[PDB]
């Protein structure tokens, strides 16, 4: 299936890089790394969890910003290859104020952008090498690069005059992307 894209209105002039840096940028880095890893804040979670499920959402420790990804996702932890997150992810959606967790799914209150039939899969085997950790690890650490140059490929794949400089309205015009009610 053809990537799909939801948008919030008031990104439909913004090229799908620009958003991806400026929500980058707003999101932050919430330090998720060696000797930085010291308390639940910014672990993210699991739906179910603790270490696998069909969710992994994380809030920014900047801002109000939030993140899920929606897929079959599992993450070693300790165990070799440790700290690695792989399996499929099928949808991203960035935004605001995260809700849910706790018996319900992770969802943003704001919602907006969600790009959808991702079809990223990866293997443990692959590490931290693989391509759903680096679109999720890139996330977390202030780094948008890697899922920008995945839904570049797909809107390519598409045809290759779609990319992630166009704007939304560019894609809604081309009929990949949907704007929100
Ligand atoms: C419940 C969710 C998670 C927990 C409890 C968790 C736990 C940890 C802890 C405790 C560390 C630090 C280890 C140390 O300082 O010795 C760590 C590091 C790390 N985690 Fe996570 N993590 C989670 C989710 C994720 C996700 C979703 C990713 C990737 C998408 C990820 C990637 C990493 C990476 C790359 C490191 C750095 C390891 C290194 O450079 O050696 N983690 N994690």
């Amino acid at each position: 299936m053809s990537i799909s894209i939801s948008y919030s209105a008031t990104y439909g002039g913004n090229t799908v890089a620009q958003y991806l840096t400026d929500w980058s940028a707003y999101f932050g880095d919430v330090n998720h790394r060696p000797g930085e890893v010291v308390d639940g804040t910014n672990t993210g979670g699991f739906n179910p969890g603790p270490f696998d499920g069909t969710q992994y959402a994380i809030k920014s420790t900047a801002s109000d910003a939030a993140f899920v990804a929606d897929g079959n996702l599992h993450y070693t932890l300790f165990s070799n290859p440790s700290h690695t997150l792989w399996g499929s992810v099928d949808t991203i959606s960035l935004g605001d104020t995260l809700a849910g967790g706790s018996g319900s799914n992770y969802n943003l209150v704001s919602q907006e952008v969600s790009f959808t039939n991702l079809g990223l899969n990866s293997l443990k085997e692959e590490g931290r090498a693989g391509e759903v950790h680096k679109v999720v690890y890139g996330l977390m650490s202030g780094d948008s690069s890697a899922l920008a140059g995945e839904i570049d490929a797909l809107l390519k794949a598409i045809d290759p005059s779609l990319s992630v400089n166009s704007t939304f309205d560019d894609l809604a015009a081309a009929g990949v992307a949907h704007v929100n009610p």
